[PDB]
Parts: C-alpha cells; sequence; structure tokens
C-alpha cells in the first residue's frame, strides 16, 4: 500500500498555531526512525492542513481542544 | 492532489482502545459532511493503524496520553 524507507517528516516546517475552530483533524505523528521531533498537523475544514508545533503553548491547546469537540453530543 | 466527495468515515469501525506504547501517532478526523462520529486513529509503531472510539474511556486517554508524549526532551 505505502511503506518503503519513505518516511520524511510528516511537518518539515510548523506554524505557532491556529484556532480550534478553523482545524477539522489533528494527526500527531510522533518522532521515530524518519524525525526525532514531534509533528503535529490539523486538517482545517476546507480541506487544507498545516502543522504545528508541539513545542509551543498555543498547539499543544489546539490538540487539548479537539479532544472536547468529541465528548458527547 | 485528493479531493472530490470522495470522504468516508476514516474509521468505519473502532476499537475500545490500546496501550500508547503500541501506538505511534494520533489521527483524529472530527465528523462533518462524511461522517457524523468522531474518529480517533492511532498509527501503530509498525507502520499499522487501528481507528478508536473516542466514546470510551480508554480512547480518550490514548489521546491525552500521545500529547505528554512529547513534553520537551
Amino acid at each position: 500500500a505505502s511503506v518503503a524507507t519513505e518516511l520524511r517528516c510528516q511537518c518539515l516546517q510548523t506554524l505557532q498555531g491556529i484556532h480550534p475552530k478553523n482545524i477539522q483533524s489533528v494527526n500527531v505523528k510522533s518522532p521515530g526512525p524518519h524525525c526525532a521531533q514531534t509533528e503535529v498537523i490539523a486538517t482545517l475544514k476546507n480541506g487544507r492542513k498545516a502543522c504545528l508545533n508541539p513545542a509551543s503553548p498555543i498547539v499543544k491547546k489546539i490538540i487539548e481542544k479537539m479532544l472536547n469537540s468529541d465528548k458527547s453530543n
């Protein structure tokens, strides 16, 4: 399907963060044999995506927020 | 690249959860015009992936855990 020494830092770059309303999904790829630096990702609600920095406070909150986004309903 | 009314519940099914050591990434796709039910995902450290249920307590902890996985180093 897709696997062959082809793993690049899914988030070569990163953004300080963004409102949790502009995001839609949250892909957090931990560091491994391809990237020793965590890589957070947010799929905007417009089919767009934006990597964030897990070292910043706004990013750590971007995730903690999505988590609640799914609290019963 | 990849976008055309082709969005299916990334997690048609779900698993009660799993240890945070067997996972590697955490893809949380919120519900939208394709799935009205949140969909959590965990990429094992063996290139494998497993969807979890965001309605269970172990799943909500699977995420809260990864978040810490990236706390300075």
